[PDB]
This record gives C-alpha cells, sequence and structure tokens, in this order.
C-alpha cells in the first residue's frame, strides 16, 4: 500500500528507462495475492499499468504491464478494476502486437473479462475488437485460436450486431480454414460453434457456403467427439437449407449419405435433414448423392425408421427429389422398388401419418409411378385406394400444407398411375369420375390441369369417355378450353374431342 503511490508515480514517469523499472517491480509485486489486491484496489496504480501497456515501447515493459493485468485478471474485483481503467481499449490495442508474450496476456484477458466482466462485451466491440480477433485467428498457436474464437463466440452469441461486424472482417473464410486445418478438438468444437452461431445469420449463411465451409464442416461428421460432430451437423442444416450450388461436394454428400446408415438414430436424422436440403431442386446435387448409393441408403433409413416422422419426413422428401427432373432419376425410380420401399412407401399414406409427411409421399409416389416398372406394384400395394381416400377428404376440406395442395398431390398421382391400362380399371371402379370433372372447377389452374390430366387418361375408352361425358364434363372443359395456361388447355381438347362422334 505504502510503495503504491510510488510506484504509480514511477510509472507514469517521463522516461521509459524509469518506467521499466515500475512495471518489473509491479508485475513481481504482481504475484504475491496480498501485494495483487492492493494493487487492484487502487485506481491509479492499475490505471497507470493500463496507460503504460498501451504507449510504452519497451517489451519488457508491455509484457509485464500485460501480465499483471492478466493476474489481476483472476479475480472478480481485478477485472472490475481494469474494466474502470480504460483496460479493455487497452488490451484490445495490443492484439496487434508483434510479440506473442504480450499478445497471449492481451487475449486471455478479454476473455475472462467476456466471461466475467458485465458491460465487457460491449466494451470490446466498440474497441474494435472482433476485428483484431478475426485478423488473430491467422495465427498458428492451438490454445491462442481456441481461446480467441471462444472470445468470438461469446460476443457473437444472440447479437446480430458482432456478426455482421465479424463477417465483414472476414470471418468466414478465417474460421473454415481453421476447420479445415488443425485437429484439436477443442478449437475445433469452439470455431464450430461461432460458425453455428454465424449461419443462423442471413448475412453470414451465404459467405460460409462460398468459403466451403459446408464441405470443411464435413470433415468432421464422424469424429470421436460427440459435441463436436452435433455442432458441425446443426451449422450444416442451417446453411444446407438455401445455397448457390457449391462444387466438390461430392465429398460431402458421399458422407452423409454414409452417416445414414449411423447406429445413432440422432445422426441418420440430421444426414436425412441434410440431404433433403441439399437436392431440393439440384440436378447436380441429385446427380452425386444417387450415385453413391444414396437411394438405396435412404430407402433404408426409412424402412428402419418406422414411425418417426422424425426421420421419414426427410427420408421421403430427399427420394422425392432424387426421382424426379435428372438424368439420374429415369433409375432412382427402379431403385426405390428394388430395395423394398415400395411397400414402405404406400404404408406411410395412411395413419398416424400427419401431413407435412403425406404429402411428400405422395410427391414420392407420383415420381416412383412416371416409371411403369411401379404401375403394377404400387396398384398391388394399394396406391390407388388411400390416394383416392386421401383425395376425397382434402377435397371436402376446401369446400366445408393445406388441403388444397393435398388435392393437387393425389390427383397428380392418380393422373400418372392412370397410365396402366389397369389402374384405370380400378381409378373408374371407385367411381371417380364426378370428382374429376368437379375438380374442372378449381380456382388452382394447377388442379384443373392434373384433373384433366386424370380424365384424359380415362376417356382414352370410349366407355369412360362418355361416362365423362354424362356426368357434365362437357361445359367445364370447353370453358376450360382458353385457359391461359397451355397444359390446361391441351388436356381440356384431348378430353372434348375423346367423348365424341355422335
Amino acid at each position: 500500500t505504502r510503495a503504491i503511490p510510488e510506484l504509480t508515480k514511477l510509472l507514469n514517469d517521463e522516461d521509459q528507462v524509469v518506467v521499466n523499472k515500475a512495471a518489473v517491480m509491479v508485475h513481481q509485486l504482481s504475484k504475491k495475492e496480498a501485494s495483487r489486491h492492493a494493487i487492484m484496489r487502487s485506481p491509479q496504480m492499475v490505471s497507470a499499468i493500463v496507460r503504460t501497456m498501451q504507449n510504452t515501447n519497451d517489451v519488457e515493459t508491455a509484457r509485464c504491464t500485460a501480465g499483471t493485468l492478466h493476474n489481476l485478471s483472476h479475480h472478480r474485483e481485478g477485472l472490475l478494476a481494469i474494466f474502470k481503467s480504460g483496460g479493455i481499449p487497452a488490451l484490445v490495442k495490443m492484439l496487434g502486437s508483434p510479440v506473442d508474450s504480450v499478445l497471449f496476456y492481451a487475449i486471455t484477458t478479454l476473455h475472462n473479462l467476456l466471461l466475467h466482466q458485465e458491460g465487457a462485451k460491449m466494451a470490446v466491440r466498440l474497441a474494435g475488437g472482433l476485428q483484431k480477433m478475426v485478423a488473430l485467428l491467422n495465427k498458428t498457436n492451438v490454445k491462442f485460436l481456441a481461446i480467441t474464437t471462444d472470445c468470438l463466440q461469446i460476443l457473437a452469441y444472440g447479437n446480430q450486431e458482432s456478426k455482421l461486424i465479424i463477417l465483414a472482417s472476414g470471418g468466414p473464410q478465417a474460421l473454415v480454414n481453421i476447420m479445415r486445418t488443425y485437429t484439436y478438438e477443442k478449437l475445433l468444437w469452439t470455431t464450430s460453434r461461432v460458425l453455428k452461431v454465424l449461419s443462423v445469420c442471413s448475412s453470414n449463411k451465404p459467405a460460409i457456403v462460398e468459403a466451403g465451409g459446408m464441405q470443411a464442416l464435413g470433415l468432421h461428421l464422424t469424429d470421436p467427439s460427440q459435441r463436436l460432430v452435433q455442432n458441425c451437423l446443426w451449422t450444416l442444416r442451417n446453411l444446407s437449407d438455401a445455397a448457390t450450388k457449391q462444387e466438390g461436394m461430392e465429398g460431402l454428400l458421399g458422407t452423409l449419405v454414409q452417416l445414414l446408415g449411423s447406429d445413432d438414430i440422432n445422426v441418420v436424422t440430421c444426414a436425412a435433414g441434410i440431404l433433403s436440403n441439399l437436392t431440393c431442386n439440384n440436378y447436380k446435387n441429385k446427380m452425386m448423392v444417387c450415385q453413391v448409393g444414396g437411394i438405396e441408403a435412404l430407402v433404408r433409413t426409412v424402412l428402419r425408421a418406422g414411425d418417426r416422422e422424425d426421420i421419414t419426413e426427410p427420408a421421403i422428401c430427399a427420394l422425392r427429389h432424387l426421382t424426379s427432373r435428372h438424368q439420374e432419376a429415369e433409375m432412382a425410380q427402379n431403385a426405390v422398388r428394388l430395395h423394398y420401399g415400395l411397400p414402405v412407401v404406400v404404408k406411410l399414406l395412411h395413419p398416424p401419418s400427419h401431413w407435412p409427411l403425406i404429402k411428400a409421399t405422395v410427391g414420392l409416389i407420383r415420381n416412383l409411378a412416371l416409371c411403369p416398372a411401379n404401375h403394377a406394384p404400387l396398384r398391388e400395394q394399394g396406391a390407388i385406394p388411400r390416394l383416392v381416400q386421401l383425395l376425397v377428404r382434402a377435397h371436402q376440406d376446401t369446400q366445408r400444407v393445406r388441403m388444397e395442395e393435398i388435392v393437387e398431390g393425389c390427383t397428380g398421382a392418380l393422373h400418372i398411375l392412370a397410365r396402366d391400362v389397369h389402374n384405370r380399371i380400378v381409378i373408374r371402379g371407385l367411381n371417380t369420375i364426378p370428382l374429376f370433372v368437379q375438380l374442372l372447377y378449381s380456382p388452382i389452374e394447377n388442379i384443373q390441369r392434373v384433373a384433366a390430366g386424370v380424365l384424359c387418361e380415362l376417356a382414352q375408352d370410349k366407355e369412360a369417355a362418355e361416362a365423362i361425358e354424362a356426368e357434365g364434363a362437357t361445359a367445364p372443359l370447353t370453358e376450360l378450353l382458353h385457359s391461359r395456361n397451355e397444359g390446361v388447355a391441351t388436356y381440356a381438347a384431348a378430353v372434348l374431342f375423346r367423348m365424341s362422334e355422335d
């Protein structure tokens, strides 16, 4: 307490020579916690240590002053002393220091602040800490990297403000690199946490993808660390959502198709969800995923899934995606069948199944139906029946995942299946012409199209054709000829025509 006012003067002395002196003593005196508390409880002393550290030009003076603050850091009260002495901006400024001794005390002190000092993370942002820190992500000391990224995570968590700043500083690229370079699991984990926190940000998300992070993330999906894999999966989850077709996605897709067989049912679900996202409208990802044996893996995930819609929805969507509009699609449809998916798929159409899933399944059935080799098998499973059953009920909840979609779904599915002469025997057996004819009136062009299509396939027989004619099909169809939508107008015609020659 006595040499305190005195030392304080020495640290605020004019020449570095004399300061150096005060610094070394203070630092030293900074170890026996008895003297520690005295130093921490003096606003003058603390404030000088601060000042000197940022202004001194003598490394020994810098490290000692920095180390002293570091030692004060271990005490909740010290943290307070530092906070009220401009300490934070000071420590931030030191994040630019070329010497590691200094760079270390600095970051590590700002960490203990961010972990226990209220008002700290504000102070750190306002001082430009986020940037200096993101720049530091270029250093190679793993434990340094680990402390640093955690600072980022402590600052970014629930603060869009901080996230944006991180992005402007090149955060995405920096973190991705770390995930691609280091093995040290603590670092990998922390970094992946910062990326999860950023992947929810409408702004950051795209950059993370650009930076080839989805690919990077995939290098850890099978890591012994469970805490690591989870953060990667949830991050890939938010990212896979919407994305600009990247490249090299071969490796990741492959690794995802692989996790589909995990022993952990919680891993299989995310791999499933991430594959649905990665394929939703992508003839490129669809191509690769199919060839990595994905169709087989998805179907297999399904059978195993049972009535766990948690797993079945993403899995079915994935298949619906994988069986349409692409080179490999005409083969994926046969695939689903050769691996006994047909049975389990039609099964998912009946309860307990809930809407968002059924919709996807009707979707899958319409595609699998494109392929003739499924027409028979699907009938044999009783798809036509449950399809009309659903249709009729959706339609009645639009007169009495919205119901109008189920209507367009079962009709569009029946329209395809309606391609097999036998499936017409059945469709026409369930006495469904009056409903299809009525659907012509549906305010929705797409419903008309597929309704006109179902009728066109059926009108393929002078028999049904007149059954369609007798149910008042003509007025709605003629008034359906001028529909601005060509597909609708065309079907309308094929029918008007088919029920003629009298």
